[PDB]
């Protein structure tokens, strides 16, 4: 223990190199007294990362009065000659251990105040249940979870009902809709009786739903007052649909009450078992476009993988699609949750150029059988903004299969709830031809590429836990007003495993959105603080920073990573290091821009570094060619 003056104070405690723990004393204090013996012994406990320092002030009046100490004994915990934390009173051994562990880095997941406990949820698409504050998200394959701090998550499965069941077996529970008569014009006109099963069966031999019931969004229906279930019943050769289930209650049981929209009607008369004569009026042949064959994908979706919205007008719309010709949106009726059958959509461009089909609806990304999938829209800081998952949901890691992993998420935006969606640089997520869109032979980049896979990166994404084939996300601008992103990953070394992560998101001066590098662990930083007010201040941001960029054409083939480089921002706004260039923020707000070879546009926040209790000064931001870097420094 270094028994200080206060001359001696400015080189022992301001010049110090590593955390110094100052004991501020006097002698006629009963606690002081008590206390001493514990500092021993912590001196002894902790030589590695601390030093312990005492002032008595009774000799040294001069230093206490400058830092406001009042009760005594005061310990003060320097951070290379600032204030980190202070305790006042004779702590017991016990309370000052828990006190170091939580203000030195280093100590692990211990000291941390919140818990990560993981769930497996494909395709999760988020939802918030008002009556119970609790966000639920649903996946594939019945998969389901619920939380009420985005960190530790409960599975559950939701029920489903028929006439006679309350727990149903899959293999009745899409046989026969509830609903028998839809308005068109507005009379009741009758509505198929369509088994989802019986037409996803038509693709194949030997067809089970069981592995089939995929990407569900989950939407609370105003005007029914009911929780409402849009699932895709997949199959194979395009037999595939969107159908509506319905509770009461978020948790179930779910009764199916119809088809919204149904695929793959190339053969004969097939689509008489559809309610393509709903939107289209009686047809006594299938119109020739689509008698498509085994080209249907080059012209028409793969009717899976919803996502419905309220947009900004309280309009109810359906966007959905995957691979095949792209992502498709429908108008659908504001009081039942099914297709709106009023409306028109009027045929527009022609064979696999069509852009607006009569039935499919409106074409807002993807076309010609390129990549892309999982659509989902969300209106964020004035403009709606489209994802879209590009490449396969597989880890990767073979060489000779590139449509085996490669899933990365890209974003677009509108200003309109259809679009046309366009990347950063003014690209559609429309194609006009077939390109190939992801991966390391990629002769196309749009979208802006939220991140990719990465590694090396803080305490938790590194090693066989470095994350890749993100995607299938949701996203919500939530009631406490801050903005999540909710996907699904896998792993470099697992298998094909698969979790679910939460990240928080903010918007940057240009109202695109930066993901947070780390996941959501608590963080009190809102939306609006970012054009608001500023969450670091300038003079602590220079120093070391690990630089992560997530760049396009990643080959998922040998499993490749993003990985960070080592670069310094210096006090003047220069950057040294790996590479050079420039930062600079904007006073009273929370945005920063770096200048490597291009310019990147972003924000710099605090965020904890999970699963531990550090902490990090990050910046997230994004160039035009939808190219995003990451950085952090430790505090
Ligand atoms: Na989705």
């Amino acid at each position: 223990i270094i028994h200080l003056t206060d001359d001696s104070f400015d080189t022992d405690v301001l010049k110090a190199d590593g955390a110094i723990l100052v004991d501020f004393w006097a002698e006629w204090c009963g606690p002081c007294k008590m206390i001493a013996p514990i500092l021993d012994e912590i001196a002894d406990e902790y030589q590695g990362k601390l030093t312990v320092a005492k002032l008595n002030i009774d000799q040294n009046p001069g230093t206490a009065p400058k830092y406001g100490i009042r009760g005594i004994p005061t310990l003060l915990l320097f951070k290379n000659g600032e204030v980190a934390a202070t305790k006042v009173g004779a702590l017991s051994k016990g309370q000052l251990k828990e006190f170091l562990d939580a203000n030195l880095a280093g100590s692990g997941s211990g000291p941390s105040t919140y818990e990560l406990k993981r769930v497996s949820v494909h395709d999760p698409s988020i939802v918030w249940d008002p009556s119970s504050k609790t966000y639920y998200i649903f996946g594939s394959h019945r998969a389901a979870a619920k939380t009420t701090d985005l960190m530790s998550w409960t599975a559950f499965t939701a029920p489903w009902k028929t006439a006679t069941s309350n727990n149903a077996a899959n293999n009745v529970a899409f046989e026969t809709p509830a609903v028998k008569k839809v308005k068109k014009g507005g009379v009741d006109v009758d509505f198929p009786a369509f088994s989802a099963t019986k037409w996803s069966a038509k693709g194949g031999s030997g067809y089970s739903v069981d592995g089939n019931m995929w990407a569900p969004d989950v939407i609370y229906n105003k005007v029914l007052k009911k929780w409402c279930m849009y699932l895709s019943i997949n199959g194979n050769a395009w037999y595939s649909s969107i159908i509506l289930l319905t509770a009461d209650n978020i948790e179930g049981p779910y009764l199916y009450q119809g088809p919204v929209v149904i695929g793959g009607f190339k053969n004969g008369t097939e689509y008489k078992e559809t309610d393509f004569e709903l939107v289209l009026g009686p047809q006594s042949s299938l119109p020739e476009r689509y008698a498509t064959g085994g080209k249907w994908g080059d012209r028409y979706p793969n009717n899976i993988d919803p996502c419905v919205f309220y947009d900004e007008e309280g309009k109810l719309w359906m966007t959905y699609g995957s691979w095949s010709g792209g992502i498709w949106m429908i108008e659908l009726d504001e009081n039942t949750g099914l297709r709106d059958y009023d409306v028109t959509y009027e045929l527009t461009g022609s064979g696999n150029g069509i852009t607006v089909d009569p039935y499919f609806g409106k074409k807002i990304a993807g076309g010609y059988y390129v990549s892309g999938e999982a659509s989902y829209i969300e209106y964020i800081g004035g403009y709606y903004f489209l994802f879209v998952t590009y490449g396969g949901l597989a880890a990767g890691g073979v060489a000779s299969d590139y449509n085996n992993g490669g899933y990365q998420m890209r974003v677009f935006r509108s200003e309109k709830p259809d679009g046309p969606y366009l990347d950063a640089r003014g690209t559609d997520a429309v194609f006009a031809s077939y390109k190939l869109d992801f991966g390391p032979d990629a002769n196309d980049n749009r979208g802006v590429n939220i991140f990719g896979a990465y590694g090396d990166w803080g305490n938790q994404t590194k090693g066989k836990n470095s994350e890749r084939s993100q995607g299938h996300n949701s996203i919500i601008a939530a009631e406490d007003g801050r903005t999540y992103l909710v996907y699904h990953t896998r792993f470099q070394n697992r298998g094909e495993e698969h979790e679910v992560r939460v990240h928080q998101v903010f918007q940057n001066e240009d109202g695109w959105l930066v993901a947070a590098p780390f996941e959501y662990t608590g963080e009190t930083v809102k939306s609006a603080d970012i054009a608001t007010s500023q969450q670091v201040p300038t003079n602590k941001i220079a120093g070391s920073y690990k630089l992560l960029t997530h760049p396009f054409k990643l080959d998922h083939r040998v499993k490749e990573l993003a990985k960070p480089v080592d670069i310094e921002l210096n006090a003047d706004g220069t950057i040294t290091g790996s590479t050079t260039g420039t930062w600079s923020v904007k006073e009273g707000t929370s945005y920063i821009t770096i200048n490597l070879d291009k310019e990147y546009k972003g924000v710099i926040v605090e965020q904890t570094l999970e699963p531990t209790s550090d902490k990090a000064f990050v910046f997230t931001a994004l160039n035009r060619n939808g190219v995003t870097i990451w950085g952090y420094k430790p505090i």
